Formats: C-alpha cells, sequence, structure tokens
C-alpha cells in the first residue's frame, strides 16, 4: 500500500486521487488516506501529489511511522472521494509545516 503522511494535512489538494486506477482514497475535513487493502501499488499517485506527501510503506519516514496504521484505521471511517477538488484554500501556506498532525480533523 501507498500512504499519505503529514504534509498532506491543511493542503489537500487532491491531484492524486485522479490518477488511482482503483479509486481507494478516502476523504477527510483536511487530509486524504489511502485504504491499504485495495491499494494494488501502481505507485501512479506517488509523483502527482504536489506536497510530496504519498509513499509506499516500506519507505515511510522514521518519525511518520503512524501514518501507516493511521491510513488503515480512518480509511475504515471516511467517504471514498473519487474526484479531484480545488485545495484547500490556505494549502501553500501549509505546504512545507512540519508536525501538521495535531491539526488533524476526524
Ligand atoms: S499506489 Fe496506485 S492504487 Fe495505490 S493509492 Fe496510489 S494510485 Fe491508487
Ligand atoms: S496533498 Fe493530499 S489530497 Fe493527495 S495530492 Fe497530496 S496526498
Amino acid at each position: 500500500a501507498f500512504v499519505v503522511t503529514d504534509n498532506c494535512i491543511k493542503c489537500k489538494y487532491t491531484d492524486c486521487v485522479e490518477v488511482c486506477p482503483v479509486d481507494c482514497f478516502y476523504e477527510g475535513p483536511n487530509f486524504l488516506v489511502i485504504h491499504p487493502d485495495e491499494c494494488i501499488d501502481c505507485a501512479l499517485c506517488e509523483p502527482e501529489c504536489p506536497a510530496q506527501a504519498i509513499f509506499s510503506e516500506d519507505e515511510v519516514p522514521e518519525d511518520m511511522q503512524e501514518f501507516i496504521q493511521l491510513n488503515a484505521e480512518l480509511a475504515e471511517v471516511w467517504p471514498n472521494i473519487t474526484e479531484k477538488k480545488d485545495p484547500l484554500p490556505d494549502a501553500e501556506d501549509w505546504d512545507g509545516v512540519k508536525g501538521k498532525l495535531q491539526h488533524l480533523e476526524r
């Protein structure tokens, strides 16, 4: 599975979903997650993220390992998203800020 990590929070550009062949992204208020059972590891979304927030799970940074289980858990509760929409309004101010998990909204 590919995993969405920290920099997606408060950016949520959603470019990643246009390229997903199996529609396995699920939508929260200010973050997206990949459903690990659905992902076919095609790696097509990883170059599309402007925030460079998607990683193969075997390449998730050490300080972002929490995101693996978070994607698995929230994917089970959030609605499926299959079409790109506009980025959050201040996405570029928050792109690159570290430690945005304290801002995640359920
Ligand atoms: S690696 Fe492929 S199947 Fe998995 S979320 Fe990305 S685009 Fe979808
Ligand atoms: S910012 Fe998030 S919504 Fe997709 S394009 Fe990147 S993983």
